[PDB]
């Protein structure tokens, strides 16, 4: 479910101020629709922006919001789209995080290919729109959230 097997000991991942972090995703069927994305938290609240694209790059979709994740043993959010975005099959995506604030929390043991119990395999991969750390392995964006139509 989680692009993650893990979670970094304590709160060691730097915002940046605002530098992206991203990550490029890929579906193998049909029918899918993102509403959302989970989000690492800690270090109180956070101020982002959050834009999903489609492959260079076009704009699909940007929120920008508050997040805290302070009251809860959570260490995750979940941020919510303002339109859902529809995928095409074996198209490559990306949604890029700007977040400003503390320290998070990150993912380590990140997963190239994540099966869904559904049938859908999702396709993780390194997106030259991050320059804040994340890829396939660690850093931000634990999570997809979607649902099949």
């Amino acid at each position: 479910l989680n692009r993650f097997t893990k979670t970094s000991q304590g709160r060691s991942w730097n915002t940046g101020n605002g530098s992206p972090d991203a990550i490029c995703f890929a579906v193998d069927k049909p029918g899918i629709v993102v509403v959302g994305f989970a989000v690492y938290g800690g270090g109180g609240i956070h101020e982002y922006e959050l834009e999903v694209l489609v492959d260079r790059w076009t704009s699909l979709e940007l929120v920008k919001g508050t997040y805290t994740t302070d009251d809860s043993p959570s260490d995750i959010a979940e941020i919510r789209l303002d339109k859902v975005v529809p995928l095409k099959e074996n198209v490559k995506y990306a949604v890029r995080l700007r977040n400003y604030g503390s320290r998070t929390a990150n993912g380590d043991g990140g997963m190239t290919t994540v099966q869904c119990p559904d049938g859908v395999t999702f396709t993780f991969s390194t997106c030259s729109l991050s320059s804040n750390g994340t890829n396939q392995t660690r850093g931000q964006i634990p999570q997809i959230l979607y649902y099949r139509s």
